[PDB]
């Protein structure tokens, strides 16, 4: 149904601890588990890092290596099994707690971290993870000076997905990430990543799904601006409760999504990874509360 469906893999970015270490504050994605998302059809991981971790100097400067290798061994991993690994910079627009308002130095980051995958044509590059409260004429050239830096890498056949304001909310879109649609890309693979919860405040750090058809309602607007700007777009990040109301909400939010697949790309849930424990969300086998309460909706598309 979709082109790429699947999995956030999350860990490398826990903890309050920045550098910090790993082992205690943070660790990396376990490829076993990966292995058996993959067995179950998905095609798709997208991989979260803290950028002040592979870069603990500066942005333009040295690399932890070690971190960068664990990092290159999740991504290997995915794509050594033949899907495709979304890396995720896990940082909001900011690095070290400021706004990135550097677009120079935003454009070099990404040049030289894409530089490190430009031969892997499994590879996507996400731009930033979930822009917020920060001028909007910032957040478009934010992610084209991402774009420019990519290509400028050599790095021109992987799909390039970027972000937007308000949390790249779905439902929160055409409100104020019209400016958006003026992205360019030499290769013309920009790929719209939008963000949806189902809890009362979209927030996605509740059980509770508002009703039945939220997803679907939370999905249209964005929907129909996907079509008239004619671009296409992916879901990075949704979730809901393993319960029946949210079944249902998930369940229709992806036929919506499904019906309209001339602009969705597919969607990844929040989240896989090895140290979810008992979250509401884990979707990490063999027993995540998603992984056994929800998975069998998602199944439905693979
Ligand atoms: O650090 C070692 C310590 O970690 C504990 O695990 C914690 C992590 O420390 C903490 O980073 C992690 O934070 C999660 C948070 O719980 C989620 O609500 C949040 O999900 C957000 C996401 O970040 C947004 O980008 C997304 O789109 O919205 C979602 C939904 O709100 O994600 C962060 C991860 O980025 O939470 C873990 C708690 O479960 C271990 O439990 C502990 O044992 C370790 O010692
Ligand atoms: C990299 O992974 C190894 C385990 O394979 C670990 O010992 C090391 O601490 C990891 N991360 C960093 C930043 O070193």
């Amino acid at each position: 149904v979709f082109e790429w469906f699947g999995s956030n893999e999350s860990g490398a970015e826990f903890g309050t601890n920045i550098p910090g270490v790993w082992g205690t504050d943070y660790i990396f994605p376990d490829p076993s588990a990966i292995s058996t998302l993959i067995d179950k059809g998905m095609n798709f991981f997208r991989v979260q890092f803290m950028m002040e971790r592979l870069l603990p100097d500066s942005m333009t400067g040295s690399y932890d290596e070690e971190y960068l290798a664990n990092l290159t061994t999740v991504i290997k991993a995915v794509t050594d099994g033949g899907a495709h690994a979304l890396v995720d910079p896990h940082n909001y627009g900011r690095y070290n707690g400021e706004i990135i308002s550097s677009t120079s130095d935003f454009q070099t980051f990404w040049e030289n971290l894409a530089g490190q995958y430009k031969d892997n044509d499994l590879v996507m590059f996400d731009t930033n993870n979930e822009y917020h409260d920060m001028d909007q004429d910032l957040v478009l050239n934010l992610n084209q000076a991402a774009i420019n830096g990519i290509r400028a890498a050599g790095a021109t056949s992987q799909y390039i997905f970027v972000e937007g304001n308000s949390w790249t909310g779905a439902w929160t879109w055409v409100d104020v990430n019209d400016n958006m649609k003026n992205l360019t890309d030499p290769e013309d693979k920009i790929v719209y990543e939008m963000h949806q919860y189902l809890d009362s405040d979209g927030s996605g750090t509740s059980e509770t799904c508002v009703s039945e058809t939220i997803g679907k309602e939370r999905v249209t607007e964005a929907t129909q601006w996907l079509k008239d700007n004619k671009k296409v777009g992916f879901i990075g990040a949704y979730a809901g409760g393993s319960n029946d109301v949210c079944r249902s909400a998930v369940s229709g939010m992806l036929e919506y999504m499904a019906n309209n697949t001339d602009v969705w790309k597919g969607a990844s849930w929040w989240a896989a990874g090895p140290w979810w424990g008992d979250y509401i969300f884990s979707l990490e086998p063999p027993d995540g509360t998603a992984y056994t309460g929800m998975l069998d909706i998602l199944e439905a598309y693979l």
